[PDB]
DNA sequence: TTTTTTTT
């Protein structure tokens, strides 16, 4: 009759819980009858409904516990440990591999009888970023295998073009795929170092907005940016590894990630320039935006800020061998949906009205 | 039956583990029965696969248990702690040799060629290296003897030159081939002062670039660096016996670390000297830019970072007497393996190839 | 049947260790079976191998032990607590008896079983010490008895004297046979509260040339420093306690300790001269730059800056009557080396080669 | 058998000590064998020789203890609370009673048969301070009253005088004879704030040497210190609480102490001079100086600044009803002890003999 | 048997100390057996000889405890809990009926058989006071009024005329009588956030000698307060919550208290003059200074600075149906002391001398 | 004890 740290331990690991308030939080659900959770009815959160009748016996002790924080202490620093070690053993790959089952699971419940997604509506999302730039999905395969491959003195891609000219909306989806985090190097010389301090252990970064010094006879402000990164070039080139830092805490090192800068057209070193592997210039396009007007069910749901849509727009145009092994699998299944769901000209129709820029569904 | 906190300290001690986040994730991957395991079928790390069938029998003991940080803790302090007695008893050659001989071991296995690199890449390492500096063997030799005798007034080494002119990536593999640290100083100190606890026990640190007081009016980004130079001239001098502040990293007391400072074209205040060995001239040549663009595997597996790409360099030269007294049939028979491997005209094709800016593998 | 943590404690006395760490390393050393220890076999360290032996089967339970940092906890608070007492308790002149067994304890590694330096190069810096000054010997006596008696106003030397005239090399010299800490005046006002705020709980100081207004007749450059001096009457003479100061910290109030000022030949009131006992005029002299820049060996090893070459200088020159009563026995045994290793031709030898101007070695 | 927690809290008490540190360490001490203490035959401390005896068998115990920080810093809690009690809660004449029963009790020692110092020589004190300035000891019963009632606006006294007038001697004495802190107010209005912070909890502050303005015109360097004081008005009058701050601190509130203020002849708005109840000058004389000159021993042993000195002239001089009934007793014998040790004409033959400016004794 | 941590925590409730170094003081008296305490035979503190006999047992077993500041740190955390509770749940009427109750209590001992003041003083104090101002009592219950309804825009009070007018005198009897804090916005712009964090909680607030500036064509030093004030409307009129900050401590959030702003007759920007209910200006006049200078132990005694005396001040004065419901008894039983103690016709001679400027007494 | 506040 005592609490079994292990089963608590189980379900963190099970669900990557890995803040203690929230896997507390969570575990707690679990104290009343599975039996009548009408959260279960619901089938709500999967998180929930899937452990709920499992767990309900271990948490009816656990409500009694006096050592709550303790027990969800240990259970998170399982967590944790799991996410140091795979970050130390893995290969860039094999990451990325996980990455994709990680989404291609919460493409399951999306889709499935809570289902409370549209299929039609996130693919036309993909009609409209397809239509963004010329051969667009393998532009983003070409960064993911650079960020896979992380070439050293080779790890930075360029973004220019005018204000509201998509880049953060592009940008944003790429960050969901892979997992990484934002930062911003308008900021006092190199007083950002507790901000780059976020980078420890992430797969990628991205660096919004800099504001290029001088640029304002044509209305684009002055900043920081340009020079900060003049002096970070050992984190562009990527060639060492650095410290980063965090509070009540130790340092640690690494390698820093790999990653995206977005700018306005300001004007950039040529040395600074070559530091960077590729650019993308955007330029506003008014049918896009006319079709925006007339299609405002996809921002109301973030579509084309969203990684989910970059996957299913490679799911798209992508050959099966394109991706590892073990996923392929279910790479094919994601093909046979595409396949039954869509008849052809039902994408054309879609991609057919972005042009024209009517709603895009008509 | 108990938990063996015995059992637990011997293996951080033997895979010398060093941080209880890492070390607890690796002990519980041997709670699942050996005989079955499949990364011990797999091969794929020997941290696990050398040992899973003989902790095994603990790890489920210690799965159980209700306080398994604090073993770890434990566990912990005793790597520590045995590194913190080397750090004052052992003879400068002897912490040397230490870090040799694991890179001899990591050799083995990439030579004995269980692991998997082409030599001839890292041969052309030593090429591209080697034809840098005028020297350039020599220099590292001479800053060993400068190291391994501690030498007050040459206790630094002033890198000067131009960005691209390698003078970081030389002292970072130095960094490799010997233990140390990176440090930053170019701001007003008074809360910084609690940084060097970063240089406490350490046998050498790196001083990164000095962001120069006079700063961009050098065309060079400002920041407090001469000047902060100017005033720790005793401590540069090697004159005070370390008592800077700490930041929760603890005390091993020392003259503080010999090492270099580094320079991109700021200007100097005479005053700063009496102060080290010398300085030393970089600069970027484009050549030198040919042959590793056509030979980037140099950069690809990081050959031109590596210190181990300074180690193959001492053995392809000198007396086995420079090295250690110990350690002499370990470097003899590296030396073998190799002088058996090339003559010296053979991958003079390396250097005479590098020599003309032109790639260094065939 | 359990760790005697008394011994641990008497452990921690005998090494004087307050570091957590390395008590907890050493001791854990002492874990395998004595008998066969190697350390002890090679006599690598005394304090191993006069220990080992005793603390062995306790040293077998305590690595067995599930609290061993809390062990070693209590035994450091035994060894600081012992400083802290005394920091009390004891008389400057038993508190200089620290330095002697200080300087002594470093002799003996200096001349250990590696004979860490050649013993012979020390003395040949003994010899050069003492060519240096008139009655060198008796002017260091001089300072000895000066500082410890601490006499109100009668308490500072001023080294005046030309650049690079010894000055601070007979200083630094001095610090390392009495410590000390450095300071400069000719900063502007508002670094004075911090800067002094430094002097705070030292045995002795120097002050840095007082770059001071009116030297710029000569290009002497013309800091702040003398008209800020002459404001300081109380800190010198030491009559009354004053506050000093930190940074992000309190106030201590104290008698500000005594000491020496560097000087190039500024002007001054003969109001600032009256708080000096004594004035010294260094100048570089012939010979014994002449014989160094040959002998520069001694620069190397820096036996020109070697306070334990002053030790070896005093001892040489002074009657057994100079010295604390009881450490008499020590110093004995040194004098004794010196009579049979420097057999009296051997000293007369090296100094009169630096009378002929000529490498002290020959 | 345990240790008694409640006899290291007495010693704690009886000794007065306060650092969990200092207690720790001297409580060990009586762990060895009380009869052969060369600490207790040489009688070297009372807060030693007078309580090993005592403790012996508790120490003993206490040595055995595996947690003897914790009595120590629950020891240390003990002392802090009594002095907070009494803090709020005393007279300020008790204040100054306790004040007295201490520095009597060091009297005891100095002039006990360890007789540490002679009675001669700090009477030849005594004399020369009654000679400093008219009606010297009718003066300082007069300062002490009047810090004892500290009667609003009545509560400050004026020190002004030229360099070498000796008031920095005479303000030493008191504040020592009371308890307080020295203040600088030369200080910008920003530095203040924290400045002031030092006269918490204080029972006098002393402004030293407050540079006025316009000086110069009599070679007085000019500064703040005038023109800030009488900002400070409300702090002078004493009338109202005022808030006080240190550094990482929160503010608080109390009355501003009474005190002393120092300075050469610069001219005084007589809106400051008014907030004054007493301006006492100083003038050099040079018979004091000559007299002095011979007189080494008051300026080598710091007779002429000790508030001891202050103590024995109010014995020599005041009537026994003057003090507190208290310590009454304890003025009777060291009255009787003095009145055997010295004739009027030994004290009055010294008074003469200082005015003709000559060695004080025959 | 144990010690009781509930009776300590009634001690604490009843003292409602809540400073645990100040509660375990106190605690400790207890320990001697009551009947012989001298500090429960003078009837010196109430805190103590109200509580000793009580409580003794417990003490004696608490002196005993090996846990004592965990006992007291459970104790004061209770007093604590009690402010939050009622800082949140209570009416500013309760508040200031609170406060008066212990206005009250501290009278009753004041003018009790314990007698350590004279009412007849106090009674004297209250008669300068009236004379301060036109209309002295009905100005006051105008504050209060203003206070405890904390009407938004009519929530500040501002006191006007040159220095040495009973302004500050004013301001601190009213702050004694509601209890509140005095800030300086005197202060440049930065640390003022931190300054603000004083007011956190308060019933009430003052604003110091807010100097103008221009004001030296009044004879008046310039300063900042009155610009930092117009960068504060919202404050003052205490319609919106704001932000709060203390030292080491994430910020907090409420209406900002009333309070009174005070300065010397410098000009006022229109829009700070609408921040106001209602200014009072004082006029010097000199028969209240020559009233004082004869009746000093107004002065001495502190007695016109004290909310004491406007309380009593309250009590001659003011119909009993304007107190507060539950006090009415007590007011209408300290109505009938002072009509006990006091003719009105004694009252009125006091008020009639004072009015020609002798002193009070007759 | 850091981190923040102090420092700047
Ligand atoms: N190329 C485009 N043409 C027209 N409208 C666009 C384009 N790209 C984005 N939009 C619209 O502008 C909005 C903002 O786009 P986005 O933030 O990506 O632009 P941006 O140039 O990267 O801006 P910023 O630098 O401010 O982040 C989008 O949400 C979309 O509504
Ligand atoms: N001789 C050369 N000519 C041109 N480019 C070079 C040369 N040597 C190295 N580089 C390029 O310069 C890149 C950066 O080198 P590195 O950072 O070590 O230079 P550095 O001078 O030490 O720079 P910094 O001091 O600013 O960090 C290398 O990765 C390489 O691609
Ligand atoms: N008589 C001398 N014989 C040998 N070396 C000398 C002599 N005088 C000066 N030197 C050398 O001059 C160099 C500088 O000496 P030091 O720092 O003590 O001079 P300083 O006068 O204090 O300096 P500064 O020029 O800064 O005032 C040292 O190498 C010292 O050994
Ligand atoms: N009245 C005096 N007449 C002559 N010499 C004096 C007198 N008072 C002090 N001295 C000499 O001046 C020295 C300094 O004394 P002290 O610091 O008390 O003087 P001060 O005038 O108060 O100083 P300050 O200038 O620091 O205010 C004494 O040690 C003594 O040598
Ligand atoms: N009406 C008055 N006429 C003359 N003197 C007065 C008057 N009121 C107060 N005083 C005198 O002024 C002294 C100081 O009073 P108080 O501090 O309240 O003045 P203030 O003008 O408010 O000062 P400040 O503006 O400097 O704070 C009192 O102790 C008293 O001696």
């Amino acid at each position: 009759k005592q609490v079994s740290w292990k089963l608590v331990t189980e379900y963190a690991m099970e669900t990557k819980c890995d803040d203690v308030l929230l896997l507390l939080g969570m575990y707690l659900e679990f104290q009343y009858s599975f039996e009548m959770c009408l959260k279960c009815i619901k089938k709500e959160q999967p998180s929930h409904y899937k452990y709920h009748e499992k767990h309900y016996a271990n948490a009816a002790i656990f409500a009694d516990s006096k050592n709550q924080k303790t027990i969800c202490q240990q259970a998170v620093d399982t967590v944790l440990a799991k996410k140091r070690v795979d970050s130390l053993q893995l290969t860039r790959e094999q990451m990325l591999t996980n990455r994709f089952n990680d989404l291609l699971d919460r493409m399951d419940i999306m889709f499935g009888s809570t289902g409370s997604a549209d299929i039609e509506e996130w693919m036309a999302g993909v009609a409209w970023l397809h239509c963004l730039l010329p051969k667009m999905d393998s532009v983003v395969y070409d960064f993911l295998k650079c960020m896979v491959y992380n070439i050293p003195k080779k790890r930075y891609w360029l973004f220019k073009g005018p204000i509201d000219s998509g880049k953060t909306t592009l940008a944003a989806a790429l960050l969901e795929l892979c997992g990484g985090k934002a930062l911003n190097v308008n900021l006092p010389l190199d007083r950002l170092n507790f901000e780059l301090g976020v980078a420890i252990d992430q797969f990628l970064v991205v660096f919004e907005d800099v504001k290029g010094t001088g640029g304002e006879s044509r209305d684009l402000p002055s900043g920081q940016g340009i020079n900060n990164l003049d002096n970070l070039r050992d984190y562009l080139d990527g060639s060492v590894k650095v410290n980063l830092e965090k509070k009540h805490l130790n340092k640690r090192t690494q390698i820093f990630p790999p990653g995206i800068v977005t700018m306005n057209e300001y004007s950039v070193p040529k040395t600074l320039q070559a530091r960077f592997v590729k650019q993308i210039d955007f330029r506003p396009k008014d049918y896009l935006k006319h079709c925006l007007e007339r299609s405002e069910f996809l921002l109301e749901k973030r579509i084309i800020q969203s990684g989910i849509a970059l996957l299913l727009m490679l799911i798209w145009y992508r050959p099966v061998a394109e991706f590892a092994q073990s996923i392929q699998s279910r790479i094919v299944e994601w093909k046979e949906r595409l396949d039954k769901e869509f008849s052809l000209s039902v994408y054309q129709k879609m991609k057919f009205n972005v042009a024209m820029g009517i709603g895009v569904l008509d």
